[PDB]
């Protein structure tokens, strides 16, 4: 039971042996189609990859191969797409790919710049009255309104595909205080901002899956996804004792490789979903605490 055992490893100080075991353990699939030399280029990061048997492929026509993971968890039946921070050349199949996938919202959990360095290129326009066209991809993207959070930011996007000229809500969720290799500023500031999402109906199964990216897509998103799946677990059952949280992400990590990037995301993981059950169980209160507590204002 997952605070019985939260105590038992901080006591004893085994995070590090914990995590340890969760990457001897972890799947290993392969990734072909990201290794080909056509596809380098469309890769952030040389050890990164989809597995082959759970990517996610492009409709074109040429080549229909992005760096991006369909995490599909059949028993808690919900899905994400998993992915890299777009690359320069690849903003139009990232937007491809949310149209294609029927994505509701985008979850962003990196900055642009993080110690100096592009993480992630600029695949959004910042002023409405400057949208972005993907001539590659046939798209067009303006953005509709924002509302800036002290952590985080919330847009709403809209998406034409210009061939049809049909046109789409995208809601994109950007938590801008969290760095990378790090964890949160707190259980709340976690929680508040999932919620957001949650509460948005972006994770509707109506949707398609709901896209979340970092900058590798495996560290800062396995943690958002991780705790996201437990917490959906435990409210199908109403029993917060029935979830294996290290089971949870190792099945998770069959669909990507390396989600959770450090032991203490782990430890983070299972704070937020120890907190979280509070909600699940019945506690609404907690959520306007949460609020308050992350400072959004
Ligand atoms: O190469 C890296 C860093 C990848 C990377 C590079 C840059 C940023 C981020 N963080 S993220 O944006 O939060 O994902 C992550 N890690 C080693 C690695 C890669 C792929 C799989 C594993 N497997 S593991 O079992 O050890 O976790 C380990
Ligand atoms: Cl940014
Ligand atoms: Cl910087
Ligand atoms: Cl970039
Ligand atoms: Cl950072
Ligand atoms: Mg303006």
């Amino acid at each position: 039971e997952m605070e019985k055992e939260f105590e038992q490893i901080d006591k004893s100080g085994s995070w590090a042996a914990i995590y340890q075991d969760i990457r001897h353990e972890a799947s290993d699939f392969p990734c072909r189609v990201a290794k080909l030399p056509k596809n380098k280029n469309r890769n952030r990061y040389r050890d990164v990859s989809p597995f082959d048997h759970s990517r996610i492929k492009l409709h074109q026509e040429d080549n229909d191969y992005i760096n991006a993971s369909l995490i599909k968890m059949e028993e808690a039946q919900r899905s994400y797409i998993l992915t890299q921070g777009p690359l320069p050349n690849t903003c139009g199949h990232f937007w491809e790919m949310v149209w294609e996938q029927k994505s509701r919202g985008v979850v962003m959990l990196n900055r642009v710049m993080e110690k100096g360095s592009l993480k992630c290129a600029q695949y959004w326009p910042q002023k409405e009255e400057k949208e972005m066209i993907f001539e590659d991809t046939n798209l067009k993207l303006t953005l509709i309104s924002e509302d800036i959070k002290s952590y985080y930011t919330v847009r709403q996007l809209e998406l034409e595909n210009l061939t049809t000229q049909e046109t789409r809500e995208i809601l994109h969720f950007h938590y801008t205080t969290w760095p990378d290799f790090g964890v949160p500023e707190s259980p709340a500031s976690f929680l508040n901002f999932l919620f957001k999402v949650r509460e948005s109906g972006s994770l509707s199964p109506e949707h398609g899956p709901v896209v979340v990216h970092c900058s590798a897509g495996i560290g800062r998103s396995g943690t958002f996804c991780l705790a996201d799946t437990c917490l959906l677990l435990m409210d199908k059952r109403k029993d917060p004792s029935s979830v294996d949280i290290k089971k949870v992400l190792l099945e998770m990590r069959k669909f990507r490789m390396g989600l959770i990037q450090t032991a203490d995301q782990l430890r983070f993981s299972y704070l937020a979903v120890i907190e979280g059950a509070k909600f699940i169980m019945g506690d609404s209160s907690v959520q306007d605490q949460w609020k308050e507590l992350s400072h959004e204002d």
